[PDB]
């Protein structure tokens, strides 16, 4: 079709603007799920981006983390209203916190990412997270206000794997990859996945980098304008606020099930998506959230979904409920500076291909 072509010629300018690669799904209502590509999986090696590149979706795992809670809320286990202090007796302010301010950004729980050293080979523990937010982050008051919390997705990953026993991986597994057929989509903290399938991530040398959000130290030289930060980060470092990893494909498969009323029922499903607060996240195009959602404007369209940002993958996820179209768009390439064009500018292929949807629909 003529979109097809608009769409490929969106990903062509954008690495043309310097990205190194990217890889693109995208569902349309009534049809089946496209996949395009271009530029580079690995920048040195000259491998050509195809669709069964994994990547690290960063930030898109808090979705995955909100409905596995709101699945044991459907359970009866589990209630949204209820104090975490039942998890978490000895955790400051607790009691304030009922178990939905930890998945809306509103909890005032004191953060973790902006201290936490990018470069390290420390497997994490989740209580050594939550002990090193309490060590180097501010806390606020919960219900203070939106501040972009990833400390209270790894206090909901806590309370998964209490309520079931297992790790979350297990949770997410069972209950959501294994039903969608979720092939190429793995747990990072909890589970061993292929290294060889993943397309490697680009930091760059960027002039725009000016202020870095990550402790990036131990780096070393770049090499053509950019570091090889695919293996930087440790996973488990994250946790359940942004340890998996996955394909576009495999996204949207999790995306059109969730929408459709397939694995969350109509109350849990709204109040993920429904239930929503005004939001922010720097550079970005969030405006709410719900309760697992973001919601993030384009002009006249909007996403429901996520977006991630681990160094040198940066993803966008959503669904755009008035057209029906569900996407996830990843490129190879990042910045540590949240305005940097290597971070904010993936909203701009995105932005255009919502635009190109709507051109075809007029
Ligand atoms: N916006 C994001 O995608 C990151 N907060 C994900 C992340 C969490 C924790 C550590 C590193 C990265
Ligand atoms: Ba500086
Ligand atoms: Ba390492
Ligand atoms: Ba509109
Ligand atoms: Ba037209």
């Amino acid at each position: 079709s003529d979109l097809n072509n608009a769409i490929q010629g969106i990903l062509d300018d954008h690495v043309a603007r310097g990205v190194v690669g990217v890889s693109l799904a995208l569902c349309l209502p009534g049809e089946e799920t496209s996949l395009y590509q271009s530029g580079y999986a690995d920048k040195f090696n000259k491998m050509p981006m195809t669709g069964d590149h994994l990547f690290r979706i960063a930030s898109c795992t808090k979705s995955f983390i909100a409905t596995g809670l709101h699945l044991l809320v459907q359970d009866g286990t589990v209630d949204l209203d209820e104090p975490i202090t039942r998890w978490f007796p000895d955790l400051p302010k607790a009691a304030q916190m009922p178990v939905r301010i930890l998945l809306n950004h509103r909890s005032g729980l004191p953060d973790f990412e902006t201290s936490m050293p990018m470069i390290s080979d420390k497997s994490w523990t989740a209580q050594e997270i939550v002990d090193f937010s309490f060590r180097h982050g501010v806390q606020k008051e919960p219900w203070h206000g939106m501040e972009y919390s990833n400390t209270g997705y790894v206090l909901a990953g806590m309370i998964i794997a209490h309520e079931t026993g297992k790790p979350y991986s297990d949770h997410l597994r069972s209950r959501i990859f294994a039903p969608l057929g979720m092939k190429d989509t793995w747990v990072g903290t909890h589970e061993t996945f292929p290294i060889e399938r993943e397309a490697r991530g680009y930091m760059h040398a960027a002039a725009d980098d000016e202020n870095p959000q990550w402790d990036v130290s131990g780096a070393g030289d770049p090499v053509d304008g950019v570091w090889d930060s695919t293996e930087w980060f440790p996973l488990s470092g994250a946790n359940a606020a942004g340890d998996m990893v996955s394909t576009p494909r495999d996204i949207v498969k999790f995306l059109n099930a969730l929408f459709d009323g397939r694995i969350l029922d109509q109350k849990r499903l709204w109040e993920m998506k429904d239930n929503i607060k005004p939001a922010f996240f720097p550079g970005s195009n969030t405006v709410a959230n719900g309760h697992g959602l973001l919601l993030m404007r384009y002009g006249s369209s909007e996403l429901k979904g996520h977006l991630g940002q681990i160094p040198g993958h940066t993803s966008i996820m959503g669904r755009d409920e008035e057209t029906g179209a569900a996407l996830m768009l990843i490129q190879n390439s990042g910045a540590g500076d949240f305005e940097s064009f290597y971070l904010k500018g993936v909203n701009e292929p995105v932005d255009r291909v919502l635009e190109a949807i709507k051109n075809s629909r007029s």
